[PDB]
């Protein structure tokens, strides 16, 4: 029987790591990409904010929880709901769907995630806007740390959750090294199963994001998983792994799949462009996915230009699969001691 | 090696028949439902009118024909293009996509279908509008019969087509028995591999459609397949099989699948309705399809209400599968001598 939560590092190269998270419902290979569940992956995401509004967390619990609802028996991660949605108590807001009132606090966020039944629960934080002044970044981060302690206590009070799920704390501090250090220290003093780097992928751009990761990731406990929230494009993932990140989520593969953009080893392509109308190659020449085994760029182009749902489905399947092939190549290259070369080769081709 | 075309009737009950069409690319079990190819089925449809406009028949031929383009190596049926789109020569029209000029005549329709590479080719006809006066129905049907002879001659002139594909003639005559008889006689004198009943499912309603089928289907050669174009809802299919029809096509399973409607043995349901929000049963209680094996009405409701493409995909998979299960039950019941009872039981439950 697997443990509630156990992270093991099997191999390292520079700051990059590869290993496994063992949980009751399954093993998660890291570095991991975690796709949206409503889109192979070891863990999927539930969309807390959306589920709060439709059908509501209590209704999901009545239907048996998200694993039963979605037909997925392996681990599920949920966000805490606030990024998606003010006072020291929490945040209040009205639903556009039916005008109903909703409050969100650390305690209510943890209870919502309990009712959804997720395996990895995020602490309730404030994703500081970018740019932020030092003073506003500090007061925001300080509130998030008080909220992290409240999240910890709420999670620990619910026996089923404490014994079967895991809780991640979220580092804030904007782009400021001293605030990132204070946030890391506060989270480690509380104690979490994993640590997310929050407050990035909010408009700062890759150079600044990587600069912040350079000093921020080493501040977190080395022996616990590191989750970069909201990232990202394939090259963002590669560079973040080089800086010690173990877990990723991003709306891009599905959003791109519905808007005509396919990820390939030679960079993204917009399949609706006329240059693909007679292209008999698969979406990607090396991709092992079922779409690239059977259908051409020309046919996918045709389906999407015709408005056929099949086209969007095939694009999404391809993009999700590409992301998982990327993560597999990352894991194998770290394990084999050739991740530095992989990253260099990946970039040369992706940006050529 | 299978023949170019061979229809065999294995069993009969009343006017209903079950059997097989053997063609070079596969066997088609009848009665058959023929789904749109861009949506198990033995034959799929190509959309001639759409393909003429995007990317064009010549471009499809350059890409290897529809079988290669769509990744489907079994039989394909194409329409002749005119219903979808005037003089004795044919019809002229301008494309809304790019303003280009397109002519359509019996000869050009057959050439388009040749370039697409379809296995069952429809003669180029005029689908008479409904209602029609006797005089207008007669002059329309007479033109269609002249066009049927031109279609036959064009098909026979193209060696690859004549030796490897099949040609169906289309009966017209609106709702008038004498014109339906004249049309049947003219088509049989020309000679076709199969015979379609055209000019129905154009607003006349089920009672009138069945009345016309009652006298029209017996006029066609008994030993050849009978295709009712544009039909239809499940109860239309059952009643048409009772009247001697062997083949069907209809936009409903896919159109309904994209608009929230699911077919079930207890009738159609609109899965977006709030009454399904907590319904843990599968879409249909008896359906063997993968969707009903894994997911609930409540989850499909949620996906479609959320705008997720996955929901539309699952609804479409379910509807296509339901149609093929219906056809399998029809074939088995005729073969077993219990189709009369099946039709009675089907209607009692579908309309309860
Ligand atoms: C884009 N840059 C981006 N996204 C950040 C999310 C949201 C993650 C959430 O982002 C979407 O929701 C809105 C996703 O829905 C499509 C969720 O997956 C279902 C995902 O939950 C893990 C952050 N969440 C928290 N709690 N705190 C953060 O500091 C943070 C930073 C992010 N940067
Ligand atoms: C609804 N009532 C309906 N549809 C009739 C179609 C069109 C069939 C065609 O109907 C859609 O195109 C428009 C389908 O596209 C969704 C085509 O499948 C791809 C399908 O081709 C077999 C008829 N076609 C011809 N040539 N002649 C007819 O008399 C006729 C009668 C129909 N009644
Ligand atoms: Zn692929
Ligand atoms: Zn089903």
């Amino acid at each position: 029987d697997r443990p509630r939560f156990s992270f093991s590092i099997a191999a390292r190269e520079g700051k990059a790591r590869t290993g496994t998270i063992e949980m009751k419902r399954g093993v998660i290979r890291t570095p991991a990409f975690m796709p949206v569940g409503t889109a192979g992956a070891d863990i999927i995401l539930g969309n807390t904010y959306h589920l709060m509004l439709r059908p509501g967390a209590e209704r999901i619990a009545k239907l048996g929880g998200l694993h039963s609802f979605m037909g997925w028996d392996r681990p599920i991660l949920t966000d805490s709901g606030g990024y998606q949605v003010q006072s020291e108590e929490g945040v209040t807001f009205k639903s556009h769907l039916d005008g109903s009132r909703h409050m969100l606090s650390p305690e209510r966020s943890i209870e919502i995630q309990h009712l959804l039944g997720s395996d990895i629960v995020m602490a309730f934080d404030e994703c500081t806007p970018y740019p932020a002044t030092p003073s506003r970044a500090a007061s925001s981060m300080e509130r998030s740390m008080r909220w992290a302690k409240r999240s910890r206590d709420a999670f620990d009070s619910r026996k089923e959750q404490a014994e079967n799920a895991a809780l991640f704390g979220i580092q804030q501090g904007s782009v400021f090294e001293n605030l990132r250090q204070q946030s890391a220290d506060a989270l480690a003093e509380i104690g979490f199963d994993g640590y997310a780097v929050g407050g990035l992928a909010v408009g700062e751009g890759q150079d600044e994001m990587f600069r912040v990761l350079d000093f921020s990731v080493p501040m977190l406990p080395d022996d616990k998983p590191h989750y970069l929230m909201g990232v990202g494009k394939p090259d963002d993932i590669v560079g973040a792994v080089e800086r010690g990140i173990d877990m990723f989520d991003c709306v891009l593969p599905t959003r791109s799949g519905r808007n005509g953009q396919a990820f390939t080893w030679d960079g993204p392509i917009n399949i609706r462009n006329a240059r693909f109308s007679e292209d008999l190659k698969p979406l990607d020449s090396e991709c092992h996915c079922a779409v690239c085994q059977k259908w051409s760029r020309a046919y996918i182009h045709h389906l999407i230009r015709a408005g056929e749902i099949l086209g969007a489905m095939l694009m999404t399947e391809h993009n999700i699969a590409f992301y998982q092939q990327l993560m597999q190549k990352i894991r194998d290259s770290i394990s084999e001691g050739r991740f530095s070369q992989f990253a260099q080769d990946f970039r040369a081709r992706y940006f050529a």
